[PDB]
């Protein structure tokens, strides 16, 4: 698929590297550690909040124009939000180290379902969403949505 017209991969090399580097923050983070986890807390409240801008953009230049084109919208394109719930929770809520630690088992066990989530439903929309884009719009159309979704990205 053209570079020119693929509106999924350039983000998603982007989200694919703030996964990556939680996951190494994640594993050498010293959970009894108060300061390593308030910092740990605070690059994943970051990394989520892009994660949600990233699927408002897709849904605001991309996902919506799709659906009204093809009218083959069933699944709903939530989970970012109570992410960061959990972890404005950690960064309030945490007051000593068993606190931490019962914390960080839940943490983990949170990240990494939504871990093994995010990188299907990213990869659903280059093997599927992509496509659709292609005999929905013109090639000079989704030059203009690709042109829209880097703006709002970078």
């Amino acid at each position: 698929f053209p570079e020119e017209v693929d509106v999924f991969t350039a983000p998603h090399w982007r989200m694919k590297q703030l996964v990556g580097l939680y996951c190494d923050k994640l594993s050498k983070t010293n959970f009894s550690n108060n300061n390593d986890f308030r910092a740990l807390l605070q690059s994943l409240y970051a990394t989520f909040k892009e994660f949600k801008m990233h699927e408002q953009i897709e849904n605001e230049y991309i996902i919506g124009l799709l659906q009204q084109r093809s009218q083959t919208i069933y699944n709903v394109h939530n989970k970012l939000s109570e992410m960061l719930s959990l972890f404005e929770k950690g960064l309030k809520n945490v007051k000593n180290e068993y606190e931490q630690l019962n914390y960080a088992k839940q943490l983990k066990e949170r990240l990494e379902a939504f871990t093994r989530d995010f990188l299907p439903h990213m990869k659903e929309e280059e093997e599927v969403f992509q496509p659709m884009l292609m005999e929905y719009f013109t090639y000079e159309e989704l030059k203009d949505i690709k042109k829209k979704v880097i703006a709002q990205h970078c």
